[PDB]
């Protein structure tokens, strides 16, 4: 299992070093593709599978479940953690999350979240109360 | 199954004795996170895991789902408990439950909920009857 | 099964002691919490356990569904039930469901219920009918 | 299967004895409790185990069920049948369907029903046609 | 399977000679019980057996229910079929269907039915049309 | 495969006896006894019984307790008939059931993977003449 | 040889048979089922397919209707025959006209069955008829 | 498992050469076919199945389903990959999607889409939020 929050920075080549805590959880490699409200998602290859089966669940007739797999998968990429638990991210992640020096992992149980800071942080502070958020579910 | 109610204080380095009839249920760690109305819930690994499993069941191509589940697990931290039975509880936990010194501890079946001993009595105090309340279930 | 209907009395110590029909049953201890109507249910552990499961499958992300778990839970107690057969009732149940002297016990099959005599007359002599509340369910 | 209408006498000690065709399916014992209608229902432990379940199909956060189960198994008691094949009504029984003297047994398949001759007489001359209540199902 | 229709006549005594082709079917007894439209039907136990189940999917809390099942199984009989293969029609049977000399057994799959045959033709010159009829199923 | 379906449409006669032989084609299908009872819109089913067996029981699936329900299992299962296939492949068919399809001379029997219905020439022929397109009936199923 | 696929454009000689295009002919063994499809086009299976196709139909009341027509339109003009050595099949007349079949086949795969269409009609079809998203949307 | 993009080039003899780390994936043979918005889908024989039993849950007796189910598997077409991993595609669907020189090829986990550089684009470039999209399924 995945959980809490961490505050890393992106390193010169891009890279970012799984906290411990969590590079036990991910083996020899991830799968990372773009998330939403900005974030790239970060997955075992095994969970990266289940997580694609539940969409299958969705039409694919309609325009709409086309254009949410294409944003989705076109940009997942399948990276290999290297031996001191840092994982190089795509050029295109980079900048499809606005990331830049500054990094927060949060664990979603399932995945990894990879934010900007700043931009993590404003989502924190827009976005209502978990009581209010919880009700609608 | 944790079940009653129990007082208890936080003590200087913000620890909680877990009541020792609780105690035997949690074994050498546990997850903590925020809980709804302000609380803090607390879980043993496993049973954390199957409370998860309970939100996948949710959209995740919702914004709501999200913000639920960001707010949830970006929170959730996993602490040990001590040999004594002692919990350190977390500081951003500490403030977002308005923790302070006086602790109430519920058995929630599930889950253990730890209150401010005057928030968990206003919450008391408001909050319609136990009929009212399931007449709406 | 636990059936029918049986008059005891709380005696000084706040314990009750099973009707002996009833007392088979009920292993060596038992599960207590506050009923509706101000009743404390009583059940045999395994029971209680699955008793609380049937409310796991609601909301949870519901208010109302927190209440009530809150509401229930927070009261439920673990008695043992001693070499005479006799349960000792919490104090705050007691006060609860307003035990005094003069307890009525009816078996309502997966459960027992603790009443007081009088809260129990009142609400029988209140009250539709068999016919007319089974129309509705 | 219990089927048939059976014309028989609550003695003097209140005892009804088992039309033998009957007496055959029920074995040492049966469960009592209130029908609807007025009119005491009987079955076999078994029978009775599976009937009740039924009801745990009801809310039970609901006002209604509550009182629905409440006036059954507070009512319901577990008779033995004697040799002579007689089983005693409960007093608080007897008077709930005004058990006189000339009882009516019906077959209900499942169950079977004890009822005042009279008041038997008049609930079918009451009620609708089976075509017309059936055609409401 | 039972099917097709046949013109017979009750004798002196009440009795109904199956058909031979029909005899086959029903073993040494059946259940009578009346049916619907001033009919009788005719099973072999095991058979009524499962019609009976069909019912125990109906409410109960429900006064109609209710209704509907005292109806038919007050009146619901076990005959036995005489080595001849006759089948003595109970007298309260022999008024509900208006039967009086001139019988009709008509095959319904799953059991037979009795009728008067000015009754039964009666019912056919009513009654709409096949295609009528299974439209609205 | 052509003893597990009934396909096809096949002209053939009533005899003077009101039987009708079996086109052979067809006779593999059915062993030694069908079930016959009457059809929709005029024309009469025919069944191998195990499979009339299992048509009556897509019908306990109905009601029952419901009025239409018991006029249509009386207007079907009352007018069913057992009739065992003669050597020649012959089936003769009960009176009244020739004539509530008006069957007369000149049957048309057509596949119905199922069962087999038999039908009076003139009366198929205007079903057919009426109905609707094979689309338009089936854009509402 | 496991899944019909594909657009082929073929002939319908005098004697009224047409030549399984060889890719296809893999797939049908000995004989196949024809019937009358939908917008004039005749369908062809391997029997065993038939057989499924028809069990879904099954699922429809039986005693509606319009269920009826469908499945009297349907196969009472189902037909069974039998592919020849050379791979031909001989179409029943009846069909023949019922899509309009002269001279000038054009046979689609589709997956589960074979669709034979006159070339004109099925030019005009396809003519006619919306987007393939369009009509998606609608599914 | 089909991801990321691909920029590639179709060469003078309207062959495609799969990227490697997806030629693995596919072995022998492919299945083609159009897909939506002018793309072309690729897919090993086992998903083609798998994606048209997706398609057989539509009626059929619907005028759309045909159409949709002709403009798709009428232009299918089984393609065998070459040692040097090169797929020849169809003149037709060549035309289909205005492939010409430059395509992109972009996985989908369960199949491959070919696009045209300049139409892919587009398309990106118009088409909504990832979160605008994914909100409406």
């Amino acid at each position: 299992m995945l959980l809490g929050t961490f505050n890393i920075t992106l390193d010169a080549k891009n890279r970012i070093s799984l906290p411990a805590k969590l590079r036990a959880f991910f083996e020899g490699s991830i799968v990372i593709n773009r998330g939403f409200e900005n974030c790239l998602e970060v997955r075992k290859p095994q969970d990266f599978q289940k997580y694609f089966e539940q969409f299958n669940s969705f039409p694919s007739t309609q325009k709409d479940t086309r254009t949410l797999k294409r944003l989705i998968f076109a940009n997942a990429n399948f990276v290999d953690v290297d031996t001191a638990g840092r994982v190089l991210i795509p050029n295109n992640l980079i900048n499809d999350a606005k990331l830049d020096k500054e990094i927060v992992l949060i664990g979603q149980f399932d995945h990894l979240e990879i934010w900007d800071k700043k931009l993590y942080e404003d989502y924190l502070a827009n976005s209502e109360s978990l009581e209010t958020v919880a009700e609608r579910m």
